[PDB]
């Protein structure tokens, strides 16, 4: 029955550190039983069944098991749990290196295709087998074993040098030492916070929760010009050393897997399939925005002309690295005026909820519903059914974790638990999916009570688990959020525009003392702050980008070069003499390099459906609105995304939409 929920959530969130150390051992040993047999199938004899289907169904079997595995490390409250699961997580990933190098399973299904009949099989099934035989050509599965048994070594130092990389970050304990008047502006709340010295100053960390409010709100611009030095000069040698090694080792890869640079090696299961494309994307945006940087440049100077005029400064007539993001600030706390604090009694955690699960339910045609008795891996989490109005099948189910705790995912996530794809008895699995974000912790006072930023980040996460729900397919490598990674970010984005609509915002305001709404010119004031500052926000975004896709084209170039080089030529802000900021960019050492722009790419589509089919037609239309269920989000990664785009709007997308949102 694919009209209950009843047996289709059996997932365990109670194992104790040995059982998750006796399933993994397990679950290795069954899945390489399965390759291991595959791989000795004389290829006389080969099949759709005894290959392509066997593979298919332990890879569902893998997928599930796995999630009871790798899930506990990130949401359990016991330590020694968290612990078993992160080791069973690497234990786990040592076996996928491993099976990613099966020569013989790879052999069994090119045969297949090379005799079988393409058309006598689903689309979808095809597509099981197109895309994991281009799976094993992307790791050179095709090529000889001697410069495989190369390609492996060299990815094996890759590993080591991108765990090098952020280690050396996440190791670094480098602080500077201040006095009340070096740290003047910040608040009492801050500065209580910091630790004292024995020559008692106040000791300022260089990690992300001391840095930022220190460059926003500090009014003295030499204790900004210090903390900026030292943010940027953080493992400056030792993390250049690595960026020397990593970046043409990778160039090196890619050419003995037949492509020119790494970035075309990453672009091909992306939907801006080329280098040049996402060059001129890149490229033809900062033109685009290039009189607004100049107007928010020439504004944020006078800023500054007043501002030392008054303090007592001098006045250097630039605009230096340690001195954007104070008067940035205050371009928003002077243009624009809303006070997010007084904005945040209006959001609190019931209401933004019931109304978030109200405009959805509406939107997509779907009816959640509070799962009583729940397991759950804290008290704190919820657990909905999630059904289809019209017909009553169960879809899936998602987990809401809201409240911050000790050992819990510090950033907001969807994690995708269970595939919403078919099972090997013919049946149909359901989807489960878990919210987990870190809302203000709830006192004893007043209800917990979210800022604006933070609606936009429930509203945000909840669309990747909509998109995991509302995803039906054959296989588990199409189920979910499946999609290409500069998509997946699409149905996200999309949502994130209901945050800025008046009637919306109404949904989710009710005072917390007597239920009175946000007045009229405070709701004015809010979506007339959606571009504060945005062509200096965006086009410091295609300075990342930029410098993303230049050091996996040319790894012979100056890391820190580069970014100074775009630096000035695209924000119009100069990089810091003795800098360097890639020595810091964790992003290129996280799982997404050469895949910056992605978050760019991905707001033109949405703004495009957003605009184009959702504003026109009515943003709470249930018939925009379930052709945005089907055709976006029901197929999953089992169609490409450009596609599922043209059968949406019927047309090849544009960037009109997206600059028209920016105000060009
Ligand atoms: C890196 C690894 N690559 C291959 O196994 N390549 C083979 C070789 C190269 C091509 C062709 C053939 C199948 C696949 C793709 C051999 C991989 O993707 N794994 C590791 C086991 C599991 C899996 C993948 C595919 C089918 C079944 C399973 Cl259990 N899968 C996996 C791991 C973690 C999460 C989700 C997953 F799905
Ligand atoms: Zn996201």
């Amino acid at each position: 029955s694919s009209y209950t929920a009843a047996g289709r959530n059996v997932l365990r969130w109670d194992l104790s550190p040995e059982q998750i150390k006796t399933r993994t051992e397990q679950l290795i040993a069954q899945t390489k039983q399965v390759y291991d047999t595959v791989g000795t199938i004389a290829l006389k004899e080969v099949t759709y069944e005894n290959c392509l289907q066997v593979l298919a169904d332990i890879e569902v079997t893998y997928i599930v098991e796995r999630t009871m595995l790798d899930f506990p490390q990130h949401v359990s409250s016991d330590r020694e749990v968290r612990a078993a699961s992160t080791e069973a997580d690497k234990k786990l990933s040592r076996f996928d290196i491993e099976m990613s190098m099966r020569e013989d399973v790879f052999q069994r299904i090119v045969h297949l295709q090379e005799t079988c009949d393409l058309e006598k099989i689903k689309p979808e099934a095809r597509r099981y087998l197109e895309k994991s035989i281009k799976m094993g050509k992307r790791n050179g599965l095709h090529l000889s074993e001697a410069i495989r048994n190369e390609i492996k070594s060299m990815k094996k130092r890759m590993s080591e040098l991108c765990i090098d990389f952020n280690k050396n970050l996440n190791e670094d304990d480098t602080s500077l030492v201040f006095s009340k008047a070096e740290l003047g502006a910040l608040p009492d709340d801050f500065i209580d916070s910091l630790e004292k010295t024995d020559e008692d100053k106040y000791k300022v960390t260089l990690k992300y929760p001391h840095y930022f409010p220190v460059m926003k709100k500090c009014c003295v611009p030499e204790t900004r010009r210090k903390m900026e030095m030292a943010f940027h000069t953080r493992c400056k040698q030792e993390n250049t050393a690595i960026l020397q090694q990593l970046l043409p080792l990778r160039a090196q890869v890619a050419k003995l897997l037949g492509y020119n640079t790494h970035a075309d090696f990453v672009l091909e299961l992306n939907t801006a399939k080329s280098t040049s494309r996402v060059a001129a994307f890149l490229d033809d945006l900062s033109q685009k925005l290039k009189p607004l940087g100049e107007a928010e440049r020439e504004f944020i100077l006078s800023l500054k002309k007043k501002e030392c005029e008054e303090r007592g400064f001098e006045y250097d007539g630039k605009i230096n690295a340690w001195d954007l993001h104070y008067y940035m600030t205050q371009t928003e706390e002077l243009k624009y005026s809303v006070d997010q604090e007084s904005l945040k009694e209006y959001f609190p955690i019931e209401v933004v909820t019931e109304g978030l699960l109200s405009i959805y339910q509406e939107l997509l045609g779907l009816s959640f519903e509070q799962v009583p008795d729940a397991h759950v891996w804290n008290k704190s989490v919820s657990l909905y059914t999630v059904k289809d109005k019209a017909t009553g099948e169960v879809l899936g189910q998602f987990y809401l974790d809201l409240y911050p705790r000790e050992g819990k995912y510090n950033h907001a996530a969807c994690f995708g638990l269970q595939p919403g794809c078919l099972l090997p008895d013919g049946s149909r699995m359901m989807s489960v999916a878990a919210l987990v974000v870190n809302f203000s912790q709830p006192v004893a006072g007043r209800p917990s009570l979210l800022r604006h930023d933070e609606v936009r980040t429930y509203f945000h996460e909840f669309g990747h688990v909509m998109h995991q729900i509302c995803a039906q397919t054959d296989f588990a490598r199409f189920s979910g959020t499946n999609v290409e990674t500069d998509f997946v970010e699409v149905p996200s984005q999309m949502l994130e525009n209901w945050v800025w609509d008046v009637d919306s915002l109404r949904k989710l305001s009710k005072h917390y003392k007597d239920g009175h709404p946000i007045t009229d010119e405070l709701l004015e004031k809010l979506v007339a702050s959606r571009l504060v500052n945005t062509g200096l926000l965006t086009l410091r975004q295609i300075v990342l980008s930029k410098v993303d896709q230049s050091l996996h084209t040319n790894a012979t170039l100056d890391a820190a070069s580069e970014y100074a080089k775009y630096c000035t030529e695209i924000l119009g802000v100069a990089a810091t003499p003795g800098t360097n900021m890639p020595a810091t960019f964790g992003h290129l050492a996280g799982g997404y390099d050469g895949q910056y722009y992605g978050y760019l790419w991905s707001e033109v589509f949405s703004m495009d459906m957003f605009h184009s089919c959702f504003k026109k037609e009515g943003i709470m239309n249930p018939e925009v609105g379930m052709k945005y269920r089907n055709l976006i989000l029901k197929p999953g990664g089992s169609l490409d995304g450009m596609d599922m785009l043209q059968n949406f709007l019927q047309r090849e997308p544009n960037q009109k939409a997206f600059l028209m949102s920016r105000g060009l």
